[PDB]
Formats: C-alpha cells, sequence, structure tokens
C-alpha cells in the first residue's frame, strides 16, 4: 500500500566491506609493444596529485548534517534535490519526494584524465556516539496534506550515511557525547574508541581515521594524538597549510588547515561566494605554488549546490579539468603512498615492459582508497599492443597525458562486486534512471574482464 504512512529506519541494502579491504597492494602491469614501436628507455614516477590534476580541493562537512546527505551527497551524484527539504533515503528508495524537487540533470566531477568520470568526493563528521542518528524516518507516498517528513532533522541518519560510504565519501570524529565538563583529554581519549565501535558495528567495519577538530577546542586534538587510529586531523588554527607540490614531509598525526570562509557579517555574501573568491585569487599563482583549498562546511544549501556545479562547470569535467576535488582521507592515502611506494619498470623482453608497485597502508587499519596514477616517461598510447594487469588490480584506465603515458590504477580489492551490488540495483529498479547511472559509473571503474563485460551487457 503506497498511500500508507510508514515510520522506517533508513536502511541501504549492500555496503562496501571495508573490513575486508586488503592492506598492502603488489601491483604487476605488463605492456606489450607493437612490433615498430620499440622503445630504448622508460622511467615512472607516481605524480603529485592523483590523475595528473594541477590543484587540490579538500572538502570536510561538519557536524552530521542532514544537508551532507540531502544536499552535497545528492547534488554530486545526480540525485533529487530540494530549495527548502531534505530527504533520507528510504525517500529515495520509495519515489516518496518533496513538492519541490528537481534535479541537476547531471552528476559532478572532474574525469580521470583516461576518460572515465570521478564525482566530486568529501568527508562528512559523524556523531556515532549519538542515539539521534537512530531516528527514523517517515515515508508516505502520495501524502501532501503535509510535508513534516521532510524536515531538517538534528544530524544523519544512519542509514544516509551507510549510502554514502558507497560512493567514496570520507568520515572523520568531531564532538563526541560526553558532559561538557568531561570533555577533558584523558576523558576524549577513553571516548574515541567508543565512537569507534559504532562506527565500525554500522560501516561495514570501515575505521575512521580523521578527527576534524570542533569549536577550537585543542583538548580534541591533544587526545586525538594518542589514539593511534587517528591518522589525520584538521582545525583552522594551530595547523599546517598544505602546499601540494612543496610538501615535503611526513603528514602522519599531522593538522592540516581548513578554513570555513565566513562572510563579513551583514555583507549579503555567502560562504560559497568567500571559497569561490578565495579559489580564483590561488589560481592567479603557477600550480606548484599553489595552496590547497582545504574546506570546512556546515550547512549545505541551494547556493552549496550551485557552487558544486560551478566548480564543476569551471575546473571540472564541463571546464578545464584541472581539479581534484576529494576529501581528506583520500588525499593522506595518496600522499603516503606518493612517500612509500617506488614504482619501477623493468624491460622483460625487447617489446614487454614490467610496471610494479607496492601500495601498503599504515599499520592501524586498511587504507581505504588505495588507488594511484603512474606516469611512463618515454611511452605513449599508440606504441602500445596490450596492457595486462595481475589480480590485485581491479581498476585499470589508461592514456595518453601531456607528452608522456598515465596509468591509474585501483587496487580496492572488493570494486567488482561492488560494481555488480549496483548492477543488482538498477536490475531491481529498471525504471530509475539514476540508479542506471550508477551502475554504468562503477561498471567503468573495473578493468577490462569478463566480469566487466557481463555487467556492461547487464546495464546495456
Ligand atoms: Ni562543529
Amino acid at each position: 500500500d503506497n498511500g500508507k504512512r510508514r515510520d522506517v529506519i533508513c536502511e541501504t541494502e549492500f555496503i562496501y566491506p571495508f573490513g575486508n579491504e586488503t592492506a598492502d597492494k603488489e601491483i604487476e602491469i605488463t605492456i606489450h609493444l607493437k612490433a615498430d614501436r620499440q622503445v630504448g628507455y622508460l622511467y615512472t614516477e607516481i605524480p603529485t596529485l592523483k590523475y595528473n590534476k594541477d590543484w587540490l580541493f579538500l572538502m570536510t562537512q561538519d557536524d552530521c548534517m542532514h544537508s551532507a546527505f540531502s544536499y552535497t551527497w545528492a547534488a554530486i551524484h545526480g540525485k533529487p534535490l530540494s530549495y527548502i527539504y531534505y530527504c533520507d533515503l528510504a525517500h529515495l528508495q520509495n519515489g516518496d519526494l518533496p513538492p519541490d524537487y528537481y534535479s541537476l540533470g547531471k552528476t559532478l566531477a572532474t574525469t580521470n584524465g583516461t576518460g572515465q568520470e570521478v564525482r566530486f568526493s568529501f568527508g562528512t563528521t559523524v556523531a556515532a556516539d549519538d542515539d539521534l542518528m537512530n531516528t527514523q524516518t517517515w515515508v508516505q507516498n502520495g501524502y501532501t496534506r503535509d510535508y513534516f517528513r521532510f524536515y531538517k532533522k538534528t544530524m544523519l541518519v544512519w542509514g544516509n550515511l551507510q549510502e554514502m560510504m558507497n560512493y567514496g565519501v570520507s568520515i572523520a570524529f568531531h564532538d563526541l557525547n560526553l558532559p561538557d565538563e568531561d570533555k577533558t583529554e584523558d576523558k576524549l581519549l577513553a571516548q574515541f574508541p567508543v565512537a569507534q565501535s559504532m562506527i565500525r558495528e554500522k560501516l561495514n567495519n570501515r575505521t575512521c581515521k580523521m578527527l576534524a577538530e570542533p569549536n577550537g577546542d585543542k583538548n580534541y586534538i591533544k587526545a586525538a594524538l594518542r589514539y593511534d587510529k587517528i591518522r589525520t586531523l584538521c582545525a583552522q588554527s594551530g595547523a599546517t597549510k598544505l602546499y601540494p607540490f612543496q610538501e615535503n614531509g611526513d603528514i602522519e598525526q599531522v593538522v592540516i588547515e581548513r578554513a570555513f570562509y565566513d562572510p563579513p557579517e551583514g555583507s549579503g555574501l555567502t560562504n560559497p561566494d568567500m571559497i569561490k573568491a578565495a579559489i580564483l585569487k590561488e589560481m592567479e599563482n603557477p600550480k606548484e605554488e599553489r595552496a590547497a583549498i582545504s574546506i570546512g562546511a556546515h550547512n549545505t544549501d541551494t547556493g552549496w549546490v550551485n557552487f558544486l556545479e560551478w566548480l564543476n562547470d569551471t575546473y571540472g569535467r564541463d571546464g578545464d579539468d584541472s581539479m581534484w576535488f576529494t576529501n581528506q582521507e583520500e588525499y593522506y592515502e595518496y600522499y603516503y603512498y606518493r612517500l612509500h611506494s617506488k614504482p619501477e619498470i623493468k624491460q622483460v623482453n625487447t617489446h614487454t615492459w614490467k610496471l610494479t608497485l607496492n601500495l601498503n597502508g599504515e599499520d592501524s587499519a586498511p587504507f581505504y582508497y588505495p588507488s594511484v596514477t603512474v606516469n611512463i616517461f618515454g611511452l605513449k598510447m599508440g606504441d602500445i599492443e596490450s596492457i595486462k594487469s595481475n589480480e590485485d588490480v581491479t581498476g585499470l584506465s589508461y592514456g595518453d597525458h601531456k607528452d608522456f603515458f598515465m596509468l591509474n590504477i585501483d587496487c580496492r580489492k572488493y570494486l567488482a562486486e561492488h560494481a555488480e551490488n549496483f548492477v543488482k540495483r538498477y536490475e531491481a529498479n529498471p525504471t530509475d534512471v539514476s540508479a542506471k547511472a550508477d551502475a554504468n559509473y562503477f561498471v567503468n571503474m573495473l578493468k577490462d574482464s569478463d566480469k566487466k563485460t557481463e555487467l556492461k551487457k547487464r546495464i546495456e
């Protein structure tokens, strides 16, 4: 019965198996050359930014906000949007949409430089030790007497966050659920693993490794530094300003600077206006001198939706494609790989070369973004007869970039199974255009294989 009110716990039907992700990857890519294209010497590097991007935009949305799902995630991923209301996942699943709903008509993305879409990525903080994440959602198709079921909740419900995990959204600690008088360094330290246990229980055993400092409270940074699961942190002050082409040290347990760009009072400007102005100023510098645009957000809204579209249209897929728009966790892992991994390429015979590198995350937990870019200097796509890869490589795209050759290598252990889960969702909702688009997006992440061919056929 479509018309009957239901009050449900929002749930998604699969979550990537973060707890099962392998910590250590061994990449072996065999490049067989055409007969009259024998090259003499090749050498390799991991570039400063993934996909050979010129500059970095980091986004972390604080306070575990409903709008992180209803506005930020929905706008990026081509989902129904509202101007004043706040959908939960169960509304989208059931087609119970607010009375002003609309869609942008596209996802918001860069490319990877080798012909594939990379949707914008961001992180949200989590109030995992707060029972308000267990709030129910009122679903009632066709009910128009009121729209109270679409009002802003005080925070994300778990199901919304669980679904966001399937799209690579990251997580961070923020406030912990203790009485204010108990927010001492020692008591916050004891409460971190309590919140972590709830994160792991709800997010298919993903371990949170980031702290976004709350309200300038340095007790959170001091406590977090004694909790070794936290590897990366952000704050507005007492931090390090990130210059991606200059930063040379370890950033393990380093507080990265992140700004909210609040507008002057009574100025009528918005946070997106301020960030846009900061971006324009920063782009006037050569890329090597640019700071990262490292932003925090609180509530996101229509102005933020339009700003994300502006980024897409200006520096993303529909503009100059120069930006890497990601979350701080993915960046942290990539920087770690660039510091510690050493790609090597060896000639096996006159026409065959073998590229190897290891991706090994830190001892605390499996890294969750085990993908890199490798550049090969001296090689062009036109030289290549075939490329093959070993089992640890699950996504592989490649092509020319400037005067060299680039490979985007994804080693997420369960990526093919994840794509198939999106295919199955489309098959169960074949009239949902967005479900089909998501299926195509995830299947296109896979390297060429029988499984990729099977899944493409299922989504023709
Ligand atoms: Ni906050």
